[PDB]
């Protein structure tokens, strides 16, 4: 078990099930808000990738979707983002798909999707748009 | 009463009444999730067979309606086994004389959406996929 | 006061006031799921019409309605005998002029629909099936 | 099951295990202050014998301890009759041979502070006075 | 319809599920109505005085016969000189209700009767503007 | 402060702002059920007269609606006296010099509705002819 | 950090992410209500521009909006003098180059309906009307 | 009613009786921790001074004791100036005859201690160090 | 991780720390009252064995003691077997050097008292017996 | 600010006021149970070192005592070395010039019994053993 994962977070993964989803927010998301109605974790002080890293060692992502990883979509007008390679070379460890998996949703269909996860992770990655859905799959 | 039955499972299936429905849901379903506004027991030790044998020792299923079962439907492509539903026919059987004819199905989001209606949801540790089943309560007469 | 009501059902008798509705629930009836939003007294060990004669002695029935007092009509096919609808229509008679004139009905799932709006359920143990009645209160 | 048992009940009797004590108070007794740290079940509409035949079908009384029922000592001086003493000792015969032997005696008092203990207090109608009884649970 | 219009839902519930020996207290104006009843249920009267809540409370509520005093009032604090004529109204409105009218009521001292205040089932906060106007009463049996 | 006002009722009547509705609720009035989603104070040994009049006191009434104190029309057939409605002109015009024309209607159930979205129900014991009377708070300039 | 702001309200401003909003509420205006499915914080004892000019030296203004300040529009013949709005426009001019220009409105009920969005209400004592103000959080 | 007072605290002041007591704490005080079997009411941006000067105006000193108002005492060494103590006597004198004279003192953790019974704890921003101050309320004749 | 532990039961291994202790409880246990200060996980379908297997493959019992596994002593004059001990020894016997030396025993009603003061109580369906055991905690190395 | 501090701490540092106590507990400390009358704040991927660190940014440590910061002394016979102690040491240096010497110490138990009265604890993934630290705050002047 990962070290950095809460005995709350823990309890979180293994009682999700197929299809259900969690955010990992960075610090600027509205973690609170839009996980009103579900269980919020706070990671303050951890980034996105160690985040991901922890839970990919417990979580499948799902293979009956193309792409169970979401990333938010620069909203048009708006910086560099290395961080989403990090997310696609994290995924590889334990997913052949690697980048193949992850999507992508407008900054505003990505709250709207956001706001029915099971679990908002709030991180303090200061990193901007990384902010990932991950949904889970099937443990056979 | 089984002994495999917890005091507020016990509760649960005393408390229901004539169409209420519980789930039992398989090890790889969205237990919680689906169950958010309805009673979730935990049963992760137990196979789905074990709890449906108990299950139908203290609670009839509904004459009201023709399949008071529901299993879930396959997704299109998946090709998966269920012999699962066999062992279930087979219980089901043992208590209604209509046995595999009490059982009908829904495609997976469908199932979903109805198991969110469901009164309690009960989440077993069964492996095998699509191990899913709804059941309807019929009355006591 | 009926000794058989208990002192939460009596506050809750007192608290309803012109339209409220409460439900006489039998034995079969799903009490605590279509009582969800309501307040549900457990009254397990009594008929329906033991129940009901107790409510009467403090309940007035709805003046400003038809038909203050609703069963729940019989599902096509089904024809089992329903002698407690003359039971509660003997009943009603006894604190309301209009007597059986009171008493309307309800299909089964409309019925239920109508329940799900009552500020009390009150579980019975009626072993009579189609013995479900929900009244209307009237002005004191 | 006994039809007079609510499920809340019902659950408080699978859950109690060997040496918990449940009471039977009588509809003089202050139920729900001396069960303020306890569950406390309405059930007044039942008499004090109806609720002990109920509660004997499914819950055996304790074999390691002399006395498992308990009943309440009149005060001295009230003269009153307690024609239901035999009644239970009946009822306790009918489940455990001990019989009237199984039930021991607490001064007014005393039964107040012993069921202030109990895991469960069962509040009926009975209108006999001295009508009281805590049990105590055996093994399965 | 016996019952006093006064009581709300919320109190006939109490008055109804209270049994023998319980008590409950009619706390005057100037009573810590709140902080005494931090661990029972307290019902605001505050429109209400001590003799109406009395006289609608005894319709209902059969006092103690278990003890010779079933209703307590405060002592004055020593020096403290002030009229107490709801003493004797109480003793009017229990004689109505119990032969042995002021017969019927003790007394404690100050903190003493917090002490046994702290104790009560519940509290009824009422708006008396008299001093002293607190009532314990202790519930009797239904035979 | 009058006297008659509980402290959770003071505190009520401060927390409400412009727009803010309370409902004096007559003795017949499905106040619990109603006020659900609201506050509900029980005064339940007091009449509407006194309670408007004691709110009146703390309470500004709207002067950006014409009329912010509303009543229940009378049932079609009704053409029973309602003195309650001049006693409660009466002490409207006391701190508004509108006073009666103060005061609207609205049907039954139409009411009801609106009574549904005020802040706090006062439960009161008046048994006068069509009593039910919803306020709406003013600015404190 | 500014020593009016209390606890719950530093844990607010810091929970709030990207596009949240906060509304600094005015002495008449319904903050209970309008808040009730929000965070309401009193702060009764201070006026709007000591709230605002405390908020923003912790909070951000939205960039990716060009107005994250709202104001009230005053009612149609409601013709009371607004100086507030300049003190505002003043204080926000200190953190933001767009000034005044990050300033727009909404007609009275739209903007309770879009206070009613917010994550926190701010129940100020000030005394002049139409001194209510809604922010949008930027990032960080 | 001084604007200051919120809703709640209206509503404490209110409900408080004869010997009740509240505490002004200030700014270095464990109001939160002190205060956990009570209610705490936040009052950051304002100092003991214009707290008590509110307060005051709508609460009675008890004078049923010598001394209704208590500071804490400074701690043996802790050479520090308490200009407040005076501002607190001049406030109290406005209402209550006895001015200084009723106000006592309590050695630090003896203060704590009585802190723990009090009904109501203001957490205050007041930077001035012994600042805090309990009020025991008297009677509404 | 075995199957059999629900997440809320993973959750508190997890959560539990040095001098922690647990208490396995049989069918005849009264683990709600006993644990009405704890919390109670109901596992009503398991035994003893499997229960405690599941739970040492994540729980390493404590070193700084010399007996961190109770058993509950038999009735005075009772000799019946109690094979369980044995299955119980074995289990240890896999995780820990002393085996059946790392098993103390408390007569009934200090057993009872102890198990008050755990962490979490464990509600088995076990029928074996003298079964009831408690575990304390280890350290993470 | 420190990064790593969440919205729920920073409000219970400011909080938190003179004499009142926090727990920075290791990987291995009972934080749950310790804590179950306190706040307890998770943590679990930092060390003590880090956590002590960003603490220290926005608390100040008790002057009126002469040690602030209590740490847990090895249990007799166990003698683990230890060099987080100095690790705490330095970082106390760097605010308050008394430096070690501001730190004391509790036997295991008595360390344990202490904690229980903690306004906070923060349970830390520090994996060296003995690296608890209670830290009592001061004044701000
Ligand atoms: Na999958
Ligand atoms: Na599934
Ligand atoms: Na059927
Ligand atoms: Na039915
Ligand atoms: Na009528
Ligand atoms: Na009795
Ligand atoms: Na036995
Ligand atoms: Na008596
Ligand atoms: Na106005
Ligand atoms: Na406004
Ligand atoms: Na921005
Ligand atoms: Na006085
Ligand atoms: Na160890
Ligand atoms: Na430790
Ligand atoms: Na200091």
């Amino acid at each position: 078990i990962p070290k950095i994962i809460p005995p709350e977070l823990l309890k979180v993964l293994c009682e999700m099930g197929h299809g259900d989803q969690l955010v990992i927010a960075d610090g600027n998301f509205p973690a609170e808000s839009i996980g009103k109605n579900a269980i919020v974790v706070r990671m303050d002080g951890h980034g996105g990738g160690e985040i991901l890293k922890a839970i990919l060692t417990v979580f499948p992502l799902d293979t009956y979707v193309d792409k169970p990883a979401t990333l938010m979509e620069k909203v048009p007008g708006d910086v560099a983002t290395p961080i989403w390679d990090v997310y696609a070379g994290l995924i590889k460890e334990h997913d052949e798909r690697g980048a193949d998996a992850i999507g992508s949703l407008e900054r505003f269909a990505f709250y709207e999707q956001a706001k029915n996860a099971y679990c908002v992770i709030a991180s303090g990655e200061s990193a901007q748009y990384a902010n990932l859905i991950l949904q889970k799959g099937v443990v056979f």
